[PDB]
């Protein structure tokens, strides 16, 4: 985990195996995974991206 968060408006999209979800900063998604483990995100770039999708 590494936690520096600027202050910007960016979408990421994260996929982990099931449906993605969009967060305000890749900053912002890093801590959702960090402290929770049953929940964990991966990145696939920065953007709205869907299921049909390619993983990166």
């Amino acid at each position: 985990c590494q936690l520096f968060c600027p202050m910007i408006y960016a979408p990421i999209c994260a996929t982990d195996g099931v449906s993605q979800r969009t967060f305000s900063n890749p900053c912002d998604l890093k801590v959702y995974n960090c402290w929770n483990p049953d929940n964990p995100y991966k990145e696939v770039k920065v953007g709205e991206c869907d299921d049909a999708n390619k993983p990166v």
